């Protein structure tokens, strides 16, 4: 037998005896979801906190990667979308720029994929947050077009409106001129 | 004990020895859905068979009921798909017309309330089907007015050019002029 089955079990048995469920396979995929998504929603924390306490850049990378690939295989937009606040909070701490680039690029490949447009519109409005902290401008230009690529990509005129708005606020909140006229110039042809 | 507990947590054990799963909470949410999948899939399968053996309309209406609240409560876009297909079916065997109105708008509320595009597309596609067989200007109009609301609710513009395709296609095989021109009205509000 391996390890925790009788344990697994004898906790779904008190529960069907607790709530006597009408359908028990229905009430065991209630039952297992929950335990499921309370041990994810734990780890996730857990990683927070570690990447908050890293000292290394090194661990912090890892533990990106563990988030990242929990966003991936999870359906839970719920989860999701914490995970995506959780990489935010990475992104807006770091200070390599290479770790900023990788959870960019991170964010922006979930939400190219993804179907669920509350969750873009979520990941729209975190990477505009970090153009508008970048103090680089080859990275805010690099946002903005990812912004663009999801405007062009996308046949919700919502998504695009969005978009536009984030967009002309990082433009507002950028301070080199030939930038601001190209974030200008890029708006323009979303607007059309 | 509870029927059926003793034998639905064998079952699961068997597969967990079998297949040695290093996540038994992952495994049971996999094991769990399958079931509930199986079983309701056999449902709608024995529901589809019985409407069709029916001889009276009162035991369809009552199976059209049951199938209209399954669908309401899954979130498996494959299982709704499947129950949309065999209202559809019923929809077509259907010669009372009340039953026909009963399932339009069955389907008219799922397409409406559901933020998945692939199911909201074949309900179009199910919705434009009924009104292309209707020999009834009244129920046409009907049909054609429900999928221009879809198009006007909708910021996604590739459902608003398969809603007009689809009314083109109904406006040719519909025999009424007054009817047809009211549907070509329709269509150019659409495509403005």
């Amino acid at each position: 037998i391996p390890p925790g089955l009788t344990e697994l079990l004898q906790g779904y048995t008190v529960e069907v005896l607790r709530q006597q469920p009408p359908d028990l396979v229905e009430f065991a995929v209630e039952y297992f979801t929950r335990l499921r998504s309370e041990r994810v929603n734990e780890r996730v924390k857990q990683l927070a906190e570690k990447a908050k306490e890293a000292t290394d850049k090194e661990e912090v990378i890892e533990i990106v990667k563990e988030l990242a690939e929990l966003a991936k295989q999870s359906t839970d937009s719920e989860l999701v979308n914490e995970i995506v606040k959780q990489l935010a909070e990475v992104a807006k701490e770091a200070t390599d720029k290479e770790l900023v680039i990788y959870i960019v690029k991170i964010l922006a490949e979930l939400a190219k994929q993804s179907t669920d447009s509350e969750l873009v519109n979520e990941i729209v409005k975190q990477l505009a947050e970090v153009a508008k902290e970048a103090t680089d401008k080859e990275l805010v230009i690099y946002i903005v077009k990812i912004l663009a690529e999801l405007a062009k990509q996308s046949t919700d005129s919502e998504l695009v409106n969005e978009i536009v708005k984030q967009l002309e606020e990082v433009a507002k909140e950028a301070t080199d001129k030939e930038l601001v006229e190209h974030i200008e110039k890029i708006l323009e042809e979303l607007k059309k």
